[PDB]
């Protein structure tokens, strides 16, 4: 309902209104719960993407605060420096998901904190550009998602 | 056998320019080519292109069409796809192949009966959703729908395939 769902995105310092306004919608399609690290690169009431879809998006000013706030769930970062292909993890319901800014990486000091096997990537191809960050959250919840048959509810709280 | 890509990204008349820029990235990275269906709700030539960054090898992946039909028939007819919420099978369910193509309705609208319905009810999909959900952006369900597909195929970065 608002803390028992099925994984947690975790939005390290974004800075693109649209963006996260795509993370909100797709964390309502697979029932996750959304969280922002500020500082932050816009306000919450910009641009409305298209009543409550984003009433579950949380803010705090440290990722400390935030998985304080989740118990210390399981937590993976999605990194391009990952030692790790993302498809290779079997995923289970409450794991975490800290991504990085668009403009810049995760910090160095947050992605070490992670035990080595939990530093996870892409498959990016050699040459090419970043993928856009809500594409990249799409493409690793639908994952997760996935390993755990798509369920929808249970539980629901 | 006349496929060179590992996948074929067909939009039909795309009209928010993000959505666009986000999926040429997905396909540059996934090694899928992309293609258009005119009318565009923005502006897409090579210029642009160029004046983006992207060089030959990555831009001449990037095509537009007047009519769907013409798309199909300048790719060979491949097997076809059509990925939408009036779907009737979960798109998780296929055995993708190198070469399928992927077709995707514009953001307003979806894509119009009569193209969903000259598809066999067997290859109109539908990404799963809480139910009384909105569509998911458009950028995301062809990230989601090329990668669902790709790690089918191992995630095959660029291997010599015929």
């Amino acid at each position: 309902g608002g803390g028992g769902s099925m994984f947690h995105v975790i939005l390290f310092q974004p800075e693109i209104p649209p963006n996260t306004g795509n993370i909100i919608r797709l964390c309502a399609n697979a029932g996750c719960s959304l969280h922002l690290i500020e500082p932050l690169g816009f306000e919450l009431d910009d641009k409305r993407l298209r009543y409550h879809e984003y009433a579950s998006v949380r803010r705090y000013p440290y990722l400390q605060s935030c998985l304080e706030a989740l118990g210390q769930p399981r937590l993976f970062a999605f990194t391009t420096k990952g030692s790790r292909a993302f498809h290779e993890v079997a995923y289970q319901r409450g794991d975490a998901f800290l991504f990085g800014p668009e403009s810049r990486g995760l910090p160095e000091d947050v992605r070490n904190a992670l035990p080595t096997d939990r530093r996870l990537r892409l498959p990016m191809r050699e040459g090419c550009r970043s993928l856009n960050l809500s594409n990249t959250v799409a493409v690793t919840v639908y994952e997760a998602w996935r390993q755990l048959g798509f369920a929808m509810g249970l539980p629901e709280t």
